[PDB]
């Protein structure tokens, strides 16, 4: 009779359509609680994310709304696509929660980073991240907050980016991961498309090192890790900084920066075959072009895709895919509800 049923998953109640059976928790990426389920209508496994009262504050509201809208502005195999969107509540007055449904993936990228991967798997994951970012850029979306916890993969090495990045205070206990953010985001500079290349560089570097490249309590410690490893940026970079941040940056101790063979030694890559010796030099060369502080000198998405380490996967069909304010709680609730009801 009723088209919904309720189940307790962890500490959260999931009220879902009856088509979704055998709900099991599969973690929390960023914006909510996520379950694996069997979809009896599509005869396939799915992942279901619950957004609880997303209109409760500005931060949750802005993100929930912009991601509901942006899903319809994208259509690419390396970017999240929803199978379903629903609410069990019947009216705007009763409206509480949003449920998002997508295909069930096999792991988060954080899990994948911890494994020893061959060059074929690493270059294919990076290639897909680049195809996904190029698709976003072509749709007018510059991410600025790409990180492994928002990236999922299947056993066949297939990859999807789950979020749309940056558009502020959280009263909840969950903290933000800033380690993959570009110097332009760290230093409040103004940016272009290749702001996302830095994040790809941070991910690739961590795949090789098995340690976060630029950790820190906040941007102070993080900036120190950047300059310790890559060296103090050029005076040409300094000129593009706002006066106060420029004074801060110019007054930090000056660092020469370590070379890329020192940063990513031969021991981190397989040295068995001539094939792997060459792939190691190409991987390090790509790292040296992505992990560059000054965006005027960092490689573009299009040049990264033409790089010999990545280009082996290049497919025009996968790269040339045709691309199609402040509010109160009350206002955000209706904006979100309207997107949910379409
Ligand atoms: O985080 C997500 N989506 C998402 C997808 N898949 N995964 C994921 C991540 C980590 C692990 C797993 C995992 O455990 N998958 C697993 C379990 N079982 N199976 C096989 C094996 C046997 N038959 C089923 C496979 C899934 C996470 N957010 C999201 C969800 C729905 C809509 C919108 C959003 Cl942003």
């Amino acid at each position: 009779d009723n088209q919904f049923y309720s189940v307790e998953v962890g500490d959260s109640t999931f009220t879902v359509l009856k088509r979704y059976q055998n709900l099991k928790p599969i973690g929390s990426g960023a914006q909510g609680i996520v379950c694996a389920a069997y979809d009896a209508v599509l005869d396939r496994n799915v992942a279901i994310k619950k957004l609880s009262r997303p209109f409760q504050n500005q931060t949750h509201a802005k993100r929930a709304y912009r991601e509901l809208v942006l899903m319809k502005c994208v259509n690419h195999k390396n970017i999240i696509s929803l199978l379903n969107v629903f609410t069990p509540q019947k009216t705007l007055e009763e409206f509480q929660d949003v449920y998002l449904v997508m295909e069930l993936m096999d792991a988060n990228l954080c899990q994948v980073i911890q494994m020893e991967l061959d060059h074929e798997r690493m270059s294919y994951l990076l290639y897909q991240m680049l195809c996904g970012i190029k698709h976003l850029h072509s749709a007018g979306i510059i991410h600025r907050d790409l990180k492994p916890s928002n990236i999922v993969v299947k056993s066949d090495c297939t990859l999807k980016i789950l979020d749309f990045g940056l558009a502020s205070f959280m009263m909840t206990p969950y903290v933000v991961t800033r380690y993959y953010r570009a110097p332009e985001v760290i230093l409040g500079m103004g940016y272009k498309e290749n702001v996302d290349i830095w994040s790809v560089g941070c991910i690739m570097g961590e795949m090789v090192r098995h340690k976060i490249l630029f950790p820190g309590r906040d941007y102070i410690d993080q900036w120190n890790k950047v300059i310790e490893q890559l060296g103090t940026p050029c005076p040409e970079f300094m000129k593009k900084l706002q006066p106060t941040v420029r004074n801060y940056v110019e007054n930090r101790p000056k660092y020469a920066g370590l070379t890329f063979p020192k940063l990513f030694p031969d021991s981190l890559f397989p040295a068995d075959s001539e094939h792997n010796k060459l792939k190691a030099s190409q991987a390090r060369d790509l790292l040296s072009k992505m992990l560059v502080i000054d965006p005027a000198k960092r490689i573009s998405v299009d040049d990264a895709l033409q790089h010999p380490y990545i280009n082996v996967w290049y497919d025009p069909a996968e790269v040339e895919a045709p691309p199609p304010r402040e509010h109160t709680i009350e206002e955000w609730k209706e904006l979100i509800y309207k997107e949910v009801m379409n």
